[PDB]
């Protein structure tokens, strides 16, 4: 089965500039989100099928997490992938798409639309405590991007 959900966050920072940063999460994530150590490429060019290995540490044990790039549509500032495997992939899960799209905000800023599909095995459901860890991870990943675009405003 497919859950979808829908959710929404704000940011001061133009679209542009934040979707230009958002390119370059791989290297700003481990250095700004003190639990990631570090994501590196295993399979493509960083273009969709492009798959990440992200090195995590969590209560002092280190995990990892696979993402799969689904899209890229740098004219509508989108930015898709998923989780394919590793400790973010429930066992009843075939996998979890983080779809993020940014739309100018009212004032200059930036409306982070984001919808995540949960993909179940048969009748499976999805877990509310993954759930809540997820769209977490949806915002707590915007934010990063956000903070290092304030925080280095030549970069951008
Ligand atoms: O607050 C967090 C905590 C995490 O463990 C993670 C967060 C944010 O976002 C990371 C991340 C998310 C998306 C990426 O494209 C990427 O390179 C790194 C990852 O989901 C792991
Ligand atoms: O398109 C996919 C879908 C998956 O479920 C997986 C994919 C790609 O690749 C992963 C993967 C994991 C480690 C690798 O070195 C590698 O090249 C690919 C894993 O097999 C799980
Ligand atoms: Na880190």
């Amino acid at each position: 089965g497919v859950f979808t959900f829908e959710d929404e966050i704000t940011s001061t920072v133009p679209p542009a500039k934040l979707y230009n940063a958002m390119k370059d999460a791989d290297s700003i994530t481990p250095k700004i989100i003190d639990d990631v150590k570090s994501v590196e490429i295993v399979e493509g060019n960083g273009g969709p099928g492009t798959i990440k290995k992200l090195t995590i540490v969590e209560d002092g044990e280190t995990k990892f997490i696979l993402h799969k790039v689904e899209s890229i549509d740098e004219a509508n500032y989108a930015y898709n992938y998923s989780v394919v495997g590793g400790v973010a992939l429930p066992p009843t899960a075939e996998k979890i798409t983080f779809e993020t799209k940014l739309v100018e905000g009212p004032n200059g800023g930036s409306i982070g639309k984001l919808t995540l599909k949960y993909h179940t095995k048969g009748d499976a459901k999805p877990d509310e405590e993954e759930l809540k860890k997820g769209k977490a991870k949806g915002e707590g990943l915007f934010r990063a991007i956000e903070g290092y675009v304030l925080a280095n405003p030549t970069q951008y």
